[PDB]
DNA sequence: ATTATGACGCT
DNA sequence: AGCGTCATA
């Protein structure tokens, strides 16, 4: 135990957006503020479905996921706004340009890796090495953590939730050792005040309330996020694994959620996080393949060393389009047609991303649906990008697609699409 | 008939 | 390269 790595050595913030495209329309739309409101895509189909809902609508029931008219039954005050319609599809601009707002000021802060549209992590190792000198050696007043809470506090010898939060704050700064610049805990701790200043950076400067996680790492930082949503943050410490993860349901962790999750407990007999520590490092790979074991082993003791990467744009740009039910396409025509509409959202994208990012792609990948099949998607094909011109894209994405057809005679197309793709990638700086 | 994305792992 | 998994609004 000397030497026995603490997987401590990081501070690992996660940043979440609140109920995310649904501030940025509230915050163009004031009337909708502080209301039940979800923001739906499309509309003839059961009134839309549902992508966002707000604290106050999820208060009814209503979730991602729903079909809006479903949502009414629960909510029948519910607000909704409608995402944009261009070229004869949804277009997510208006939130693809809000993160962006968001993602640029949380890179005066430090390094970020972009997660998702709404979220990143970010490394603050350096950062509260900094602060911590700055400091020099006086206490963290609960002043400078008005949002934080410190999770697993207060334990031991009121009835308000906020009451609750400064119990737990008192005694975590009460127990710190401000006087050790490599104590984790204070690291942690630094770690939040900065995360404090960078969410009323965010929100000073977009309207937009965020909450946050502050830990060793990312599934850490992540999972902390979750604790105490909305418009606040959460601190989980090394030393607040063990009872966290002892009730801690697997599919709660970020990546076994799905298949492996549930192949997890089915194999082992277990339900909790904390449950995996009883098997030795061996004995998880020999279930669960070498790298996920070695994973899972470090995991379920807090650790875990994958690194924040830099990034902050998307490394792919990609449009797409379902046409299900009985608006499967069946035509040439209508092909070429929903290929050229995709190509000319993704061209102007694409001319954007140039101008912005100094950068261009050069490969075009293209995917199709076919009815009564499979999956998210049937067929994957790629081709050279080396214009950023609708039209050449559409024409190129149908030859590589066009073989595809069973159809005797090529004006009719079976088995009719039901899904379009276009994706442009490996990005070159230009 | 959730839809529209976007990252990453496997072979 | 193409496929599958997991994730987010
Ligand atoms: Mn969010
Ligand atoms: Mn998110």
């Amino acid at each position: 135990g000397p030497h026995m790595a603490t997987g401590q050595d990081r501070v690992v913030a996660l940043v979440d957006m609140d109920c995310f495209f649904v501030q940025v329309e509230q915050r163009q739309n004031p009337h909708l503020r502080n209301k039940p409101c979800a923001v739906v895509q499309y509309k003839s189909w059961k009134g839309g479905g549902i992508i966002a809902v707000s604290y106050e609508a999820r208060a009814f029931g209503v979730t991602r996921s729903m079909w809006a008219d479903d949502a009414k039954k629960l909510c029948p005050d519910l607000l909704l706004a409608q995402v944009r319609e261009s070229r004869g599809k949804a277009n997510l601009t208006k939130y693809r340009e809000a993160s962006v707002e968001v993602m640029e000021i949380m890179s005066r802060f430090a390094v970020i890796e972009r997660a998702s549209i709404d979220e990143a992590y970010v490394d603050l190792t350096s950062a509260v090495q900094e602060r911590l000198q700055k400091l020099q050696g006086q206490p963290i007043s609960a002043d400078l953590l008005p949002s934080t809470y410190i999770e697993g506090l207060p334990q031991g010898p009121t009835v308000q939730k906020e009451g609750m939060r400064k119990q737990g704050l008192f005694q975590w700064l009460d127990s710190l050792q401000i006087d050790n610049l490599t104590s984790p805990d204070l690291q942690l701790t630094v770690g939040a005040v900065i995360v404090e200043e960078m969410r009323a950076a965010i929100e000073r400067e977009t309207g937009f309330q965020c909450s946050a996680g502050i830990s060793h790492n990312k599934v850490l930082a992540k999972l902390a996020c979750g604790l105490n949503k909305p418009n606040r943050q959460t601190l989980v410490s090394h030393g607040s694994v063990p009872q966290l993860f002892s009730q801690m349901p697997i599919r709660k962790i970020r990546s076994l959620g799905g298949k492996l999750g549930a192949s997890v407990i089915e194999i082992l007999g277990i339900e909790y996080m904390g449950e995996l520590t009883q098997f030795t490092e061996s004995q998880l790979q020999s279930h669960f393949g070498e790298k996920n074991g070695s994973w899972l082993y470090a995991m379920c003791r807090g650790i875990e060393h994958d690194p924040v990467k830099p990034r902050q744009l998307p490394k792919t740009i990609g449009c797409s389009k379902n046409f299900p039910g009985k608006t499967a396409l069946a035509t040439r025509e209508q092909v070429q047609w929903w290929l050229l509409q995709l190509a000319q959202e993704l061209e102007e994208r694409l001319t954007k991303d140039r101008n912005d990012n100094d950068r261009v792609a050069t490969q075009l990948v293209v995917s199709i649906r076919v009815q009564g099949d499979k999956r998210l998607s049937s067929l994957r094909r790629c081709c050279a990008l080396t214009r950023y011109d609708a039209h050449k894209m559409s024409h190129d994405a149908f030859t590589v697609i066009k073989n595809c057809n069973t159809s005797g005679i090529q004006t009719e197309w079976s088995p009719p699409l039901t899904m379009l793709f276009l994706c442009a990638t490996k990005f070159s700086a230009s």
